[PDB]
């Protein structure tokens, strides 16, 4: 529930959960039951969950948030479009495949 | 809390959690029907003039 959002460092609004690196989050993404693991947030900012009780602050962005269903039993979770997060698929390039040597024959 | 089957909503209020001094409710016309008391106002009470011939 709620939403996830960047603001500059500083005071944390009273009511938001930090999300600070290490800080692992349980979510649904696109219908998948995932874990998110904080790494190198960016200098100067700070990322924090904010229910809906909690108002944000100013210069904030949200990078991704929930719809509201409060009746439903199994959340839905998030969308992340194209462009709202860049998730990278390693590229894995099969390398040459090792061949042995055929000496020749005259 | 999921309402049950043939319920009516009588009366609703709007979602604003980050409101710290709420709204409340907007009964629209034929939502409720408040009735005023009539308050009639009744004759007023006159003493009777004694007649002079």
């Amino acid at each position: 529930t709620g939403c996830v959002a960047s603001f500059p460092e500083g005071d944390v609004p009273p009511g938001a959960v930090e999300c600070l690196p290490g800080q692992v989050i349980r979510t649904k993404v696109n219908g998948e039951d995932v874990m998110l693991e904080i790494d190198e947030v960016d200098p100067g900012y700070q990322v924090c969950w904010f229910k809906p009780d909690v108002p944000l602050p100013e210069n904030a962005e949200i990078l991704w948030s929930y719809p509201y269903e409060p009746t439903a039993a199994l959340p839905t979770g998030t969308t992340w479009e194209e462009g709202q997060a860049n998730v990278l698929i390693p590229a894995e390039p099969t390398p040459e495949a090792a061949v042995w040597p055929p000496t020749p024959v005259t």
